[PDB]
């Protein structure tokens, strides 16, 4: 599943209120939004999660069921992207006790020193 | 009502996704949270809105209906307060076309020059 490529909200460093946690999560897969797109109805989903639902399930929003098309998919406003891209997350790599921002995460994972 | 003392979310400068807007709103009055407190169940309400509901309605969370007491009411985590206190809002005073942060709002309103 997308769990192999997406981050779980339980990796969030900060203990945020539940509705806020929900606001930065994909409304289909429930992971922290990865490449978020916004429907005409202002709901959020990872670009891949929504496109698949529109195909296999129909042209309706998974959240509210209002007509939804791939061509309607935009990027969330900048200020929202800023809040999301800044979330601090606890890296789960064994013995690593480091917390990094969502935008700096992939770099942190890669930069991890391998065994060899 | 609290509408005389609370700000409507339609005064928000930025057009945020609906679930995020919901996250920074009082789950009882629906205004932008004013002096937010968090229930044990991680839900948010203006300090005055929740205490009245606990009195007149019962000791249960308006959002989820899980037992709720005044003594359980804490302040939201700091990082959440930072996001909330920074929201940009469009002052509705006639001819004023100024946008200011939530924490600087009361100062902006007061500093408004009167007629006289
Ligand atoms: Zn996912
Ligand atoms: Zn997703
Ligand atoms: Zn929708
Ligand atoms: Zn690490
Ligand atoms: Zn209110
Ligand atoms: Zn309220
Ligand atoms: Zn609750
Ligand atoms: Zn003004």
């Amino acid at each position: 599943n997308c769990s192999k490529i997406h981050l779980s909200t339980k990796l969030l460093a900060v203990d945020f209120p539940a509705h806020f946690v929900k606001s930065i999560s994909c409304q289909i897969c429930e992971h922290i939004l990865a490449d978020p797109v916004e429907t005409s109805c202002k709901h959020l989903f990872c670009r891949i999660c929504i496109l698949r639902c529109l195909k296999v399930m129909g042209s309706y929003c998974p959240s509210c069921r209002y007509p939804c098309f791939p061509t309607d998919l935009e990027s969330p406003v900048k200020s929202f992207l800023n809040i999301l891209n800044s979330l601090m997350v606890k890296c789960p790599a064994q013995d690593c006790n480091e917390e990094v921002s969502l935008e700096k995460y992939n770099h942190h994972v890669s930069s991890h020193k391998e065994s060899k």
